[PDB]
């Protein structure tokens, strides 16, 4: 427990109060059910905050307080960022959504597509070329056949597991080289799957910059949108305390513990790597909800925005879903997003068209256009954030006095 961490103007953000009062009392019992050790979220709608409040602890170890400083490993939210940035070049005419990813990186043109299929002693691969070269648009939607070893199953990404990827102290043009040897599990442009794609977008980013993707990320959009405590690692001495942990028996991801951001390194995954606060990301959905805009500064035009927030992938795309459609029934993926599709159907509540993606280290975020709605919420986990995710979407949208 803990409290507010800002004044709240619910009434006018469209809430009721017995509403939002919902989230308090669900976050505490699920920090007194040692579902995370404390938790941030934020509010914000019709350009109001309608809730700020962190409970709990930030480390469960050291017994430091949840703050709304507290800095995450945000994983999976470092897509969005990475994607934006891409984007910004695509603005500048130095990127094209059509292109192969092998013009940028030459390694990709030879890849190939693993199918399972029967031999002697069990099922095996056998592998075929490409019909189609995996092209800049794959990347941001995730229909490349470039997958992740640790989701699901399968033969190919057994083979992912098995060819070590995280061994050694490498950069993001390395990453892709060892990416360009494995097998693709899709043909690319056919099948929705999650994997290391963003990876390899923010090495397309580095090569067409001639920058870091840090260094052109902190130039184009963190410094100017305000976003001081993001980044990929924490180096600053003062701030090393700041970053949350998870429960004892839940800091594992992909098999192993999650990364220390307190040691740098050279590696800088635009698909995975990214610490930030909440504050700071609030900052960039509010960039996002605003179509492009933050305080009278633009980063992209709102067609931009509008593009990305368009489902890439429904039936005029040819495009399938794959053996583990993440975003589920009556729910598309943009470009960075997953974008809700159907009023009904999905699970969860919430409004068609709106966007959100979430980190396997408990950060997840989502954004209503249709509600002047964005949320940001951070804990520290991994095994329940699915649940816990879902059903914040339940108590939001749950909480609401009026439709916008």
């Amino acid at each position: 427990a803990e409290g507010p961490v800002t004044a709240t103007k619910p009434k006018e953000a469209g809430f009721t109060s017995e509403g939002l009062a919902r989230i308090d009392a669900y976050l505490k019992n699920e920090i007194q059910a040692k579902t995370m050790p404390g938790a941030v979220m934020m509010i914000k709608r019709n350009g109001e905050t309608a809730y700020f409040s962190s409970f709990g602890l930030r480390d469960p170890d050291t017994k430091e307080p949840m703050t709304a400083e507290t800095i995450f490993r945000i994983y999976s939210m470092s897509k969005p960022i990475t994607t934006v940035a891409a984007m910004m070049l695509v603005e500048e005419g130095k990127l094209q959504l059509d292109e192969p990813v092998s013009k940028y990186i030459p390694s990709f043109a030879n890849v190939k597509v693993g199918v399972e299929t029967k031999g002697e002693n069990g099922m095996a691969l056998e592998t075929g070329p490409v019909k189609r070269a995996i092209t800049i648009q794959d990347l941001m939607r995730h229909t490349s056949g470039i997958t992740y070893g640790f989701v699901g199953d399968g033969l190919v990404k057994k083979a992912y597991i098995a060819s070590n990827l995280f061994d050694g102290d490498f950069d993001n043009a390395e990453f892709a080289e060892r990416i360009a040897k494995l097998p693709l599990v899709y043909q690319p442009g056919t099948t929705w799957d999650y994997g290391h794609s963003t990876d390899i977008l923010g090495r397309v980013v580095e090569v067409v910059s001639g920058k870091s993707l840090y260094q052109f990320e902190k130039e184009r959009l963190l410094d100017p949108l305000g976003m001081k405590d993001t980044g990929f690692y924490v180096t600053d001495p003062a701030k090393k305390s700041l970053v949350a942990e998870a429960m004892p028996n839940d800091r594992k991801i992909g098999g192993s513990e999650m990364f220390d951001p307190r040691v740098q390194k050279k590696w800088e995954p635009g698909g995975q790597g990214m610490v930030s606060t909440i504050g700071d990301y609030a900052r960039f959905t509010q960039m996002v909800l605003n179509g492009g805009t933050l305080d009278g500064k633009r980063y992209l035009s709102p067609k931009t925005i509008a593009y990305m927030g368009s489902n890439h992938i429904p039936q005029a795309s040819g495009i399938v879903p794959g053996a583990y459609y993440l975003p589920g029934p009556g729910v598309g993926f943009g470009l960075g997003f997953a974008v809700r599709t159907e009023a009904g159907v999905t699970p969860v509540e919430g409004s068609v068209g709106d966007l959100s993606w979430g980190g396997a280290g408990g950060t997840v975020f989502w954004i209503d256009p249709k509600e002047n709605l964005t949320v940001v919420f951070m804990a520290p986990m991994v095994s329940p954030r699915a649940r816990v995710w879902r059903t914040l979407r339940n108590i939001v949208y749950g909480a609401f006095d009026r439709l916008e």
